[PDB]
């Protein structure tokens, strides 16, 4: 009821809760960069304030506090549904606090007033060619959205920075709001022949709209997009993507300009790209060993993988070091809806056999799972097999954290993001020499 | 030293650097090289040194080192074309990636590769030809950028199982094709937008880069053909913490291609706290003529500034993240300024606020640094050859960057760079780290 509102109240709290704590502990110490630091992706440095969400390496992701199953329990279901609503969840990213039923239709509602594309997006996405990869489609199309961009005409305006958050909050709920249609167009076009996406029933939740003008209608599915939606929202922000979008928010590029930035890192083949890439690797593993192998022949199949030089995709973590919730809540949702599914049963087979090799292999810090290793396995049950397509959910669930972080970034006039770099020889300078 | 194919010289060069940096990493990995504090953390990561960056380093109190040189000694040492004072930004390139400085040959081979390598893709044209002419030229840019990843060669071979070594190799191929693909792009979109829409004509195989630029920009003074050499030589590269390079890093790590890095990397760019400030110095330029008119006070500015900072805005092309003084690009622009157009009237404006500005910002106490940068003298001299339509200011200052960005991405490639991942964490768990406040 009025999100904008009750952000609006939240905000000078915390500016305050912040500006005494830097006051007080500004120059306090909180960790120490090494020279292996620095030539490892910054691994292991805590360099950035990230509020919507916090990863726990051995816990998994919490967001505003709440696990996976809290939200699970906590936020509110559709109709008659079992999985949560993606409207709520960013409510809550957004708020701090779990949205009543109320609040969450009230989302929807504006989600559905929102959805309408210009009509050179339109064109764009309607002459682009087939051999053109989906999200470097959505990533354009979003790009080109940024005309539409209020936030980038009130800055020209020369408002103040005050009010920057308010600009970007509209911006961030018309995106949100457009996100599927401009999904769906890119599917229809490249899958369904080109046929029209239709209508957004002002009387249905996003991921239900959604799933329309994808053209799909079991129920299932339904319930499924909308846990895959709610899931993938966000993942603290040292992410590819959100740290994207977050670095290039800071120059005050409008939303539009810093989300597709972030979807052109989430395509990249060790990021959001893994989803599609672990069923490109399932299928190819099912054409060799056939459709249902020994433990012992999966064995070879990875063991052969690795002294080949490559990576065994939807395994590993930069920062999780257990198995991510995320990929245990996709497996729970298999076992109640297609545990006899044989490439669900192969993913399954995976997660005892993989952990070990990537434990006798004696590289990898986390020889567990991700998200990753389990989303396709289910989408493909429900009929969507084309596996290019893939990453464009994770990048329009994606769009539901970096947006809400977004939003308090500006609000709280966080600043340029602009370290220094150094070259070897300066290193070396610095040091002494290696 | 030199001989012709980059690409052979490269994978010559590879394998020591790797040597190096492993031994190095080998005694020192470990070795604290610095802080990090609640500051820094809130502060956009303000003086924290934790990316390594090869090809350029900027020393906060003498402005940016190419690979060791400064420009002026870029300038000096630089090929220049047959007749000019500038460097060519082909030159600079080479030298960016070899860190060795070129010869007048090693410059023409890159020049006849980059001719060579010209092309657009029918679906691009198609897409550019469609905008709309409120689409910022920025945006037509990087959307361009990002729907030519279709022909990514890294891309494919990535898909097609290639062996992390020779990774490097295709990423090379396609900054080259970029780089060549990208005034085509670039005068395409100023041609539509200024030009009635106007044909490009054709790359000249014996032109150089910048020339071949300005031929298809429509502009024919070759005193701008030098001023184009120059701007693309001095834009360049910024070390790897700026915004544009730092996403290119970024989103690279990742192992997206060079085509959506850099376009990427172009969404950062096209910020009004980043390169977007070109267009912002001179619309602000604009609107202060207007009013003080032309021969204003030092004092009547002096208000003006004031008047800026009140209205709770910043002075354009002023301050730095990094830079501690006047940025020598600024200088650089200046001598070029005082050389070619010593009496423009806005020239002198931006002379007579060099004098002004930094002063008024010493008082009010708020910037690190008052005095110029880039940003702030740039815009003048395009004016001054006609190229009067600032919103394309920063495309220009994109086709440069992507030197700098893409010879580092080939060398993060070569080196083996991972993935970027850093550590967030949220005011509470930072507070409950410390104790809070
Ligand atoms: C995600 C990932 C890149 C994390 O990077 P990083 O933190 O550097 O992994 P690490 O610290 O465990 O690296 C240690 C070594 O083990 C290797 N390793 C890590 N994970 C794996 C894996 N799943 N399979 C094989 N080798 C692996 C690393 O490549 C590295 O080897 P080398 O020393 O020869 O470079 C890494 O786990 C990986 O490559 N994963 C496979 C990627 C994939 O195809 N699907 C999973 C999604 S990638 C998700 C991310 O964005 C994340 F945060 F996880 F990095
Ligand atoms: C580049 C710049 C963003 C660096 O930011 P930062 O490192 O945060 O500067 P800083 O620490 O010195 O700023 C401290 C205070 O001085 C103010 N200040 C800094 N530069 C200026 C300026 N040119 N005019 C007025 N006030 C300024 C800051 O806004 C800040 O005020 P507050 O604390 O109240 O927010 C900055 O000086 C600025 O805003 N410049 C003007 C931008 C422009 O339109 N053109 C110049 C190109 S920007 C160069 C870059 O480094 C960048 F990376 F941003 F691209």
């Amino acid at each position: 009821t009025n999100l904008k509102d009750v952000l609006a109240s939240l905000i000078p709290k915390e500016q305050a809760r912040i500006k005494t704590f830097r006051q007080q502990h500004g120059n306090t110490a909180v960790g120490q960069i090494t020279v292996d630091m620095s030539y490892g992706g910054m691994r292991g440095m805590k360099g950035l304030i990230y509020e919507t969400s916090v990863l726990d390496p051995d816990e998994g992701i919490r967001f505003r506090g709440f696990s996976i199953p809290e939200c699970q329990k906590l936020l509110p279901k559709a109709g008659g549904g079992e999985e949560p609503l993606p409207e709520g969840l960013f409510w809550l990213l957004v708020t701090g606090q779990i949205p009543t039923p109320e609040q969450v239709s009230w989302v929807s509602k504006e989600w559905a007033k929102r959805a309408a594309l210009p009509s050179h997006v339109v064109t764009m996405l309607d002459n682009f060619p087939t051999n053109l990869h989906p999200m470097s489609q959505l990533s354009a199309a979003i790009t080109a959205l940024n005309s539409e961009s209020n936030f980038a005409r009130a800055y020209a305006e020369g408002i103040n920075r005050t009010k920057y958050w308010e600009f970007v909050y509209e911006d961030a709920m018309d995106l949100i709001a457009k996100l599927p249609c401009v999904a769906a167009k890119i599917y229809r076009n490249l899958y369904r022949a080109g046929s029209s996406i239709g209508a957004i029933d002002s009387k249905l939740d996003w991921s239900h709209n959604f799933t329309n003008m994808l053209g799909y209608t079991d129920p299932q599915f339904t319930e499924l997009m909308r846990l895959y939606l709610t899931i993938h929202s966000d993942h603290e922000g040292g992410n590819v993507s959100a740290h994207t979008s977050h670095l290039v928010g800071s120059a005050l590029s409008d939303p539009y300009l810093s989300f597709a930035a972030a979807m052109n890192g989430l395509a990249g083949p060790l990021h959001g790209l893994a989803n599609q890439e672990v069923l490109l690797w399932l299928s190819q593993l099912q054409k060799d060993l056939g459709a249902d192998a020994s433990d012992e022949k999966l064995r070879d199949y990875i063991w052969n993988t690795l002294n080949s030089g490559r990576v065994v995709p939807g395994y590993g973590h930069a920062v999780l070091r257990k198995t991510d919730p995320r990929y245990t809540c996709q497996r729970e949702f298999a076992l109640k809806h297609l545990p006899s599914d044989p490439m669900f049963k192969l993913v399954a087979q995976l997660y005892k056999i993989v952990p070990n090799v990537l434990l006798e292999q004696g590289k990898a810090k986390n020889p567990w799972p991700n998200v990753d290793a389990h989303s396709g396995v289910l989408l493909q049950y429900y009929g969507m097999t084309e596996m290019n397509y893939y990453t464009v959910l994770f990048g329009v669930s994606r769009a539901l954290g970096v947006l809400a972080q977004l939003i308090w970034s500006r609000a709280l006039g966080f600043p340029l993001e602009r370290p220094k770099s150094m070259s070897t020889a300066g290193l070396e300078k610095l040091s002494a020499g290696g």
